[PDB]
DNA sequence: ACGCC
């Protein structure tokens, strides 16, 4: 099971979901950065 | 179980 890293519902990744995407990041969601690079971690 | 308007 999953939670979209987008609209966040479940059952789907936010490549599968419906909705356009987010900018920045998505984790945390500042800019610069990709959800992959993310490690601002607290 | 994951990105590129
Ligand atoms: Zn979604
Ligand atoms: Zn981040």
């Amino acid at each position: 099971n999953v939670k979209c890293f987008n609209c966040g519902k479940e059952g789907h990744t936010a490549r599968n979901c419906r909705a356009p995407r987010k900018k920045g990041c998505w984790k945390c969601g500042k800019e610069g950065h990709q959800m992959k690079d993310c490690t601002e971690r607290q």
